């Protein structure tokens, strides 16, 4: 079936590319990179984040793999020396796929979404960051601080971790914010404790005074001029992993920050 | 139909309970503290967690409604002066119920089952707590610290909130496992971070020298002697709110720690 | 004896810098901005920190005052309406004087020094920060990160407090370094705890691949191009203010973050 | 030189105990557990503090010296092959002093006074833990939680360490304060902050309601019984080690925490 593979840009990613290109050859696997529909990143999990933005309007019909030329990644869960093995089955087929849920913001002024992976990012342009957090249309907070991180499941143990929040497993449909050197004394309050988002839920940031702000999505960070709203919500949308041996996801944290 | 009423055991919380009694006595309401349908409770949250242990042999029979004679609480959202106005729902019905999720907690040495509504905690009977922890049957980390929280969804604003964990929304069908004063060096290695836990996902503490822990679960917190395992998991049973107006969870968030 | 009076900008603060000025002018107190002997700051802390900026230069020959028109500050701590009663004790005298330790930072490419009364910030010029944090000539860690904050003493209740940092007492001759969303993994590994150092300890940061770093004193935040090293240590000036009633610092905590 | 020599009790630190005598034996070094100059402990930290609590009554007349069997310890900083080495100039002298601040812990009703290397802490006996803490005469807060942690600067590595405390420099004559899951609402309000209190300042804890605690200093854990205050203070006494080999305590720092 149509496949295309990327790289981290190494000679160590580069080769293992050519080879599981002339693997692929092997069998009768079209290599496509305009309508695959398996894609492979080899490198580390920044490598992984581009191979799914660069194909984030065709996720319904893709399954990704990624395989780890550095240290484990938790979107690159393959070893170098299990490509040959993972050639084979990816070829024939008969993998189940599993969908980790993804995180959906909408910038209004027109108006622009973002879908992520690991986390969608606020900070100030320069100054105070302050805006007014809205939860289905209840003014919750005023938050003055360096910024808001709101976390996908499987972006829990990335930026989201760094920041005190939670890790929670990726069968959760739910998103998590968590907060930047949040200043607290008798005038501001803010809640402190990460928050967790059940699906459906809309979290809605709303600025003071500043209406510029540094915005990030995974990889890139753009800065936005005269923002009028930030939504946040679960996505509709599901990232599909083709999966061939069991590796859970606790036992992934286990290795990548325990032993 | 048949009710009972919890009371605080102060003036207050007496005196408005007997003239809610008065008032459904002007309806064929039957009082029943036996098996009763509708449980009142007055006072505070810990009021509350009072009736739920009292009656929880019979959750799925049963909606609770709790009233705050102090202040404001998570399960008793209601003021006492809407008491009347809460007599009068109450005897007609046309009322929707609302179901949080609940947590069980199994203690083998037999085995003891308990249900708690807030959370259930360990902690060492002296000298250090050392336990391993492993989910789905997968040895996670060894825990050495004060103490290990497993939290409900609801119970994410109490003890929890207290120990760095992230505030979740109770339509989440979840548990969250938060550290009290894990050591962190060469030898030594826990996450730090919370665990948020989803459904049938089990976790299970396993001593490593000392076997003798204090358990607690919400008021309880009794001594376990020759403790050979404890195990969490999301409960199959829910527990069900009578709710009336809209008060939802972020806005009780809001009220309880902004403004 | 001569003084200079610095105003927030705002109708209330200019109103009360023209009639303190006026007080001044019913004894022999001469204004002169250019060698004044003392500083007064109307506004809020912010105002009070571009004083001592402003005459930086002079600190051994001046005792600073702050009066805040907004809310307290920690520098501010006179009420505007007690400015009349201070202005009687500045033109006698008979005022003992407090001094509070101070910050350097040394920036080498020639190099550069900076004094802060609160504190000194790191953080990237747009990408990951990465530094070897060496202390006493000893590597201490590799830190991969946002930022880091090196503190005063009197800027412990800052933006040190918001980064988890402890808050210390201003007499003791110290800076307290703290990360901001330091990733940890089996591959970095940061200390994550405040570090708290004497005088004359030399906390130096060096670069690992990028040299460009946005460095922040106080107020002033300016991008620094091809840096080689960020030295930290506490200062051998120190500021002084001009005290008249008890107002320890523990109650100025009190005040600002409990009720 | 007078000597004795502590054992953690295992068979590796008693065989080098015995070796590490008759090492002495070949000097005219006695040994004297009565009233010895040197005291040497081997095995942990642990056992480093029963050496110190040993003989907490003659601090000023001793240099205390620390080999650890396990893993480095911060007090026993010497590994089992440098005991020969260490025999050797501990038999001449020409050895500096070094001495670390101590922590002061006053227990009114009579009233009781202890010394603490690591720290002291206080926790209820049983139900929720509530003191007033009060700073210079001076109300500072009404804590609620599971309990406080007083530590002096070389134990900022320990306990405190675990409690988000910063850690300091052992030249630093201080004390640190740090929360054991406050609880922080509406009602309730904590600094939440860990505090660093300098030499004479004296934190005083009162109790509002129940007034059991179980309070302890390093190793020992002993229960009080109707207890009126609780006074923290640093001591005017201090430990003295004996040093041969440069081991800055940043050093030690980065060897037990990062590599
Ligand atoms: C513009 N101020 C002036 C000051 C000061 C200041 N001194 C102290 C002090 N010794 N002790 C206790 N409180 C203090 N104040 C309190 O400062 C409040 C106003 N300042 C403030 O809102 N600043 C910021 C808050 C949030 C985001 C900011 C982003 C960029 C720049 C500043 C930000 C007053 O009301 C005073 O009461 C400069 C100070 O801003 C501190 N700062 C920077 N980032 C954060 C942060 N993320 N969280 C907390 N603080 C932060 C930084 O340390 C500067 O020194
Ligand atoms: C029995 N030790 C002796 C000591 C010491 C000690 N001094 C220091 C120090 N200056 N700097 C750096 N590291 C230190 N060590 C490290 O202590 C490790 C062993 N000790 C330990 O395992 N203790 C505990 C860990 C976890 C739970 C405990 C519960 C009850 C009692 C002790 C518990 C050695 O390997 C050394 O390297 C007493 C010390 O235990 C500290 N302690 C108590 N509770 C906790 C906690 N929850 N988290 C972290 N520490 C805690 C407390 O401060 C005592 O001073
Ligand atoms: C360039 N990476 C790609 C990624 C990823 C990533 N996904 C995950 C995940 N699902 N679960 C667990 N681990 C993850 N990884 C781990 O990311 C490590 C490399 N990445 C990294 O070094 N990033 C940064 C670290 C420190 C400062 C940075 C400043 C600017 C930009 C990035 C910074 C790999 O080794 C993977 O194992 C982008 C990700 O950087 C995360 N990020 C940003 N800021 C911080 C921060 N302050 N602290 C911790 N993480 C931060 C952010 O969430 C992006 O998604
Ligand atoms: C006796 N209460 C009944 C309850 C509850 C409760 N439910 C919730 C909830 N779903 N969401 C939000 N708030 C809640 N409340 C708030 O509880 C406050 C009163 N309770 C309280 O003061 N408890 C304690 C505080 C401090 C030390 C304690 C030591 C031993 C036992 C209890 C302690 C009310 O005002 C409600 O508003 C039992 C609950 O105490 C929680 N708890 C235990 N230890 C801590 C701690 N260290 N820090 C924070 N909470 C702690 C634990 O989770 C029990 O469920």
């Amino acid at each position: 079936m149509k496949y295309m593979i990327t790289s981290k840009g190494d000679e160590k990613s580069d080769l293992l590319r050519l080879n599981m290109i002339a693997g692929f050859g092997e069998y009768d696997m079209e290599y496509d990179d305009v309508e695959p529909e398996i894609v492979i990143s080899i490198g580390g999990d920044g490598t992984f984040l581009s191979a799914f933005h660069q194909y984030e309007e065709r996720l319904d019909e893709i399954a990704f793999i990624g395989i780890h030329t550095g240290h484990l990644g938790f979107y690159a869960d393959w070893r170098p020396a299990e490509a040959d093995k993972l050639v084979k089955l990816l070829a024939k087929g008969e993998y189940q796929k599993v969908s980790y849920p993804l995180l959906k913001t909408t910038v209004k002024y027109k108006e622009a979404t973002y879908l992520a992976l690991n986390e969608s990012t606020v900070k100030s342009s320069g100054g105070p960051f302050v805006v007014d957090v809205v939860i289905n249309d209840i003014h919750f907070e005023r938050f003055r601080g360096d910024g808001l991180c709101m976390s996908t499941p499987s972006g829990t143990t990335a930026y989201n971790k760094s920041l005190g929040g939670a890790l929670m497993h990726p069968s959760i449909e739910a998103m998590q914010l968590t907060e930047m050197a949040s200043i607290n004394n008798r005038v501001y309050r803010t809640i402190g404790s990460p928050l967790v988002f059940p699906k459906h839920h809309v979290v809605s940031l709303q600025p003071v005074n500043d209406k510029d702000f540094q915005i990030s999505v995974d990889h890139l960070s753009i800065l936005h001029r005269d923002v009028q709203e930030i939504r946040y919500e679960v996505s509709a949308k599901k990232i599909h992993f083709a999966r061939f041996r069991s590796f859970p996801f606790w036992r992934r944290v286990h290795d990548s920050f325990i032993e």
